[PDB]
C-alpha cells in the first residue's frame, strides 16, 4: 500500500501516467494518508505533471473537506506564479477543481487567487489569466464579486506585445461577458475601438469577436454544430467598415491576422447580411490557395453560406471547381465538414460524392455523409450505395476498419452476407478492439429477425 502506490506514482512521473492516475484514484475511493501527502510533496518539489495529475486524480474521491484545501492551496499557487509550459495549465486545471469541492473555504480561496491575479495584470499574466478562466469556469459566483477591477486589468495587461497571451485573455473575457450576459459591453466597446486607431490587429479582432459573438448566437450555433461533425446592435456599421478596411488593407502584411479576420468575416455576414459580402467572398476566395489559411477558410465559406443563403448561390460554380480539384489528389477533415455546411445545392453533390468517397474512410466525412443524408434526403441510396461498396472494398481484403465497423452499425443500410463475413472476424484477428468493435456491430447489425432462410444466419451469428 505504501511502496507500490509510490512505485506507480513515480512510474507516473516518468497513455500511462494518466491511467496510473485513474488506477490510484480507484485503489483510494475503495480505501496511508500520510504516505500520499509525502508522495505529493516529492512528486512536486521534483515530475510537474505526474504530480499534478496524482493531486487532482484524488480530489473528488477520497473526501477531503477541510484538512486537504489547507495543504493543497500552497501547492496550487507555488506554481502559479512563475509557471512552466502546458502543464502549467494542469496545474491550474487542478486548482479549478479544488475549487469545485462545494467547501466553506472556497469563498476565501478563490477571492484570494482573483485578487491576486489581479497583480500581475510572459509566463506570469497568462498563467493569471488562465486561473481567471478556471474561476470562471467552475465557480461562477466566486469570480462575480470583483468585475470593475478585472476588465481594468485585462484591458491593460493584453496589450503587450505577446501571441499567447492574448489568446487566453480573449478567453477570459469570453468567460467574463457570459458571466455578465447570463445574468460593461460599451466600455468594452469604447476599448476596443480606442486600441485600433501591426501589433494592434489581431488583439482587437479578437476583442471584437466576443462582442459579435455575444450579441448574435445564431451565427455561433452554426460553428457549434459543424465542430461536433442593444451595443453591438447600435454600432454595427463603424465596426464592420473598419474590419474590412483591416481585411483590405493587410492582406499579406502579418498568418494570425489572416485567421482573425477570417473568423471574425463569419459573424459579421451572419450578424447583417452586397459589396461587403463581395468582398468577403473575394478575401476567402483568394485565402483559400494560401497555405495554412484554408481550413480556417473553408469554414468561413461554409457559414457564409449558411448564413447567406440568397447571396451565395451567384459563388456556387467557384466554390465547388475548388474542392474537386482538391479530393482528386488524395487536411481533408475540414473540407467535407465545409461541404456539409454548404448544403444546410442538391443535385450538385452528386458528382462531387464520386471523389468524397474516392478520398478514403474518415470519420468527419462519414458524420458529413450522415449530416447531408440526414437533412437533404434527395439522393439517398445513391450514397449508401457508395458507402456500402467503400466499406465492402475495405473488409474484403490497415487501424482505420474498427471505424468501419463502427460505420458499418452506425445508421440504417440496405444485410446477410456482411453479417457472415463479422462473423469471422472476431475468430481470425488477435486485436482486442477489432473483436470488440465487430461483436458490438454485428450484435446490432442481428435485430431483423416466418421464413427460416434468416433464421439460419441468426442462429449461426447468435
Amino acid at each position: 500500500s505504501n511502496v507500490s502506490v509510490l512505485q506507480q506514482f513515480a512510474s507516473g512521473l516518468k497513455r500511462a501516467k494518466a491511467a496510473k492516475e485513474l488506477q490510484h484514484y480507484v485503489t483510494m475511493e475503495l480505501r496511508s494518508t500520510r504516505f500520499y501527502d509525502q508522495l505529493n510533496h516529492h512528486i512536486f518539489e521534483l515530475e510537474r505533471k505526474g504530480g499534478i495529475l496524482a493531486i487532482a486524480s484524488l480530489i473528488g474521491v477520497e473526501g477531503g473537506n477541510a484538512t486537504r484545501i489547507g495543504r493543497f492551496a500552497n501547492y496550487l499557487r507555488n506554481l502559479l506564479p512563475s509557471n512552466d509550459p502546458v502543464v502549467m495549465e494542469m496545474a491550474s486545471k487542478a486548482i479549478g477543481r479544488l475549487a469545485m469541492a462545494g467547501d466553506t473555504f472556497t469563498a476565501e480561496y478563490v477571492e484570494f487567487e482573483v485578487k491576486r491575479a489581479l497583480e500581475w495584470l510572459e509566463g506570469r499574466r497568462h498563467a493569471a489569466v488562465l486561473v481567471l478562466r478556471e474561476l470562471a469556469i467552475s465557480v461562477p459566483t466566486f469570480f462575480f464579486q470583483q468585475v470593475q477591477p478585472f476588465f481594468d486589468n485585462i484591458f491593460v495587461a493584453v496589450w503587450d506585445p505577446k501571441q499567447a497571451i492574448r489568446e487566453g485573455a480573449v478567453a477570459a473575457l469570453r468567460a467574463c461577458l457570459i458571466l455578465t450576459t447570463q445574468r460593461w459591453y460599451r466600455h468594452t466597446f469604447e476599448e476596443a475601438e480606442k486600441g485600433f486607431d501591426d501589433d494592434r490587429i489581431h488583439g482587437a479582432l479578437l476583442i471584437l469577436n466576443e462582442l459579435v459573438r455575444i450579441s448574435s448566437m445564431e451565427g455561433e450555433r452554426l460553428r457549434e454544430e459543424m465542430e461536433e461533425i442593444l451595443v453591438e446592435s447600435r454600432c454595427c456599421r463603424d465596426l464592420m467598415e473598419e474590419k474590412f478596411d483591416q481585411v483590405c488593407q493587410w492582406v499579406l502584411k502579418c498568418s494570425l491576422i489572416q485567421m482573425t479576420i477570417l473568423n471574425l468575416l463569419p459573424r459579421l455576414a451572419a450578424f447583417r447580411p452586397t459589396q461587403y459580402l463581395q468582398d468577403t467572398m473575394n478575401h476567402v476566395l483568394s485565402c483559400v490557395k494560401k497555405e495554412k489559411e484554408r481550413t480556417a477558410a473553408f469554414q468561413a465559406l461554409g457559414l457564409l453560406s449558411v448564413a447567406v443563403r440568397s447571396e451565395f448561390k451567384v459563388y456556387l460554380p467557384r466554390v465547388l471547381d475548388i474542392i474537386r480539384a482538391a479530393l482528386p489528389p488524395k487536411v481533408d477533415a475540414t473540407v467535407f465538414t465545409c461541404i456539409s455546411m454548404l448544403a444546410r445545392i442538391q443535385q450538385d453533390i452528386k458528382e462531387l460524392l464520386e471523389p468524397m468517397l474516392a478520398v478514403g474512410l474518415s470519420p468527419a466525412l462519414t458524420a458529413v455523409l450522415y449530416d447531408l443524408s440526414r437533412q437533404i434526403p434527395q439522393l439517398k441510396k445513391d450514397i449508401q450505395d457508395g458507402l456500402l461498396k467503400m466499406l465492402s472494398l475495405v473488409l474484403m481484403h490497415d487501424g482505420s476498419i474498427t471505424l468501419a465497423l463502427r460505420t458499418l452499425g452506425s445508421f440504417e443500410f440496405e444485410l446477410t452476407q456482411f453479417v457472415r463475413h463479422c462473423a469471422d472476424h472476431f475468430l481470425n484477428s488477435e486485436h482486442k478492439e477489432i473483436r470488440m468493435e465487430a461483436a458490438r456491430t454485428c450484435s446490432r447489425l442481428l435485430t431483423p429477425s416466418v421464413s427460416q432462410t434468416a433464421v439460419q444466419v441468426v442462429a449461426d451469428v447468435l
